[PDB]
């Protein structure tokens, strides 16, 4: 079919599974926050939580599906027909290593609901506790064991794909372990081999020669606010992308529809960027397609606390907040003006 509707795989979007429900998780988790205290505050402060009440949840803005738990079978089902308007193929499952069952029967429901609708999975691997190169290769093999041959899995030209967020916490020479060819504990030329992508942030005179030196595959940017990094200044793409096409690197650039996290960082007024009915999101959009890139990362599907999500919010005030909402549009907006750059992005590779 020649319809402009089919799913992009190329194109990543960057799920949470991190909310609960007391029906099914025991506890409204993640709706439910801890309030962070300011870097820059001083001693002595009890910023306190926010409760994950109805009236009172950890995001500037509200979900249309309510407070789901993310172990919901009925929720996925209705996330995956979001990612089908959307035409978003892969979904990038945060991934936390929790260890617990509850973390294993999610992520089998997550693979099954996805493959219903085509949609492919892959792991964005966040820095859990003790997190090295060793235990990210024992890791990395546990999730190509369990989930490689799930229809859903997601693969690039034979290989599995993950992002590495804060990939700057590990040093270049533990990388190359892991990423030469001839690294002591390499995936290279292994069942394991694997697209691995980490997180370009600061300056190129950093960043080039650690991406170099680390053997990774790609880098992303991950940031939904334009200007905080380096990185997620979407100006420098061009360059970026003509660094990574000269040293035969993937970059994967995060665009966002906007952010604003004052709920759970009140202190941190100054990273926000107002959505302007999508002006800001068309913006940034623009520019990933405009550098040239042969994929797209999407900041995000449902990060609800960082104000990023494109997942759809309802007008909402209650007794104790006054949520934002997707004014003068429609509660999908984001999900069919994710479709359009889709499109653009298709018709530019
Ligand atoms: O997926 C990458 C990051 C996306 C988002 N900034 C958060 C990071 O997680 C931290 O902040 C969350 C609240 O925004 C908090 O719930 C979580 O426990 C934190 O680790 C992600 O790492």
């Amino acid at each position: 079919n020649n319809l402009g509707t089919e799913l992009d795989y190329d194109t990543f979007c960057f799920y949470y599974d991190w909310y609960g429900s007391e029906a099914i998780d025991g506890q409204y988790r993640h709706w439910a926050h801890a309030i962070a205290p300011d870097p820059n505050g001083g001693s002595g402060q009890n910023p306190g939580t926010i409760p994950g009440t109805q009236e009172s949840i950890a995001s500037n803005f509200y979900p249309q599906l309510g407070r789901y738990s993310s172990s919901d079978p009925n929720i996925l089902t209705k996330h995956m027909d979001m990612f089908v308007m959307a035409r978003t193929g892969v979904l990038a499952l945060t991934w936390w290593n929790e260890q617990d069952e509850t973390e294993a029967k999610r992520i089998g429901l997550i693979l099954d609901a996805a493959d219903k609708k085509k949609i492919k999975v892959c792991f964005h691997l966040e820095p859990y506790p003790s997190r090295n190169v060793q235990n990210l290769r024992e890791n990395i093999v546990k999730l190509i064991t369990r989930y490689g041959n799930h229809p859903a899995f997601y693969r690039k030209d034979g290989k599995p794909l993950f992002f590495i967020y804060d990939s700057y916490l590990i040093e270049p020479s533990e990388w190359e372990k892991l990423l030469s060819p001839g690294g002591s504990i390499t995936i290279r030329n292994t069942a394991y081999d694997a697209l691995m992508i980490g997180l370009w942030t600061s300056s190129p005179t950093v960043q080039r020669p650690f991406i170099l030196n680390a053997h990774f595959d790609g880098f992303y940017t991950y940031f939904a606010a334009t200007g905080f990094t380096y990185g997620s200044t979407p100006t420098n793409w061009v360059s970026m992308q003509k660094w990574a096409k000269e040293n035969g690197k993937i970059f994967i650039p995060s665009v966002g529809p906007g952010y604003i996290d004052t709920r759970i960082r009140p202190w941190n007024g100054s990273v926000i960027r107002t959505r302007t009915d999508g002006q800001y999101y068309d913006a940034m959009y623009r520019k990933a397609i405009e550098a040239g890139v042969s994929a797209i990362s999407i900041t995000s599907f449902n990060e609800w606390h960082e104000g990023s999500q494109i997942e759809p919010a309802v007008p909402y005030t209650s007794s104790e907040f006054t949520y934002l909402d997707y004014e003068n549009r429609e509660p999908d907006y984001y999900l069919t003006r994710t479709a359009y750059w889709v499109g653009k992005f298709r018709e530019s590779k």
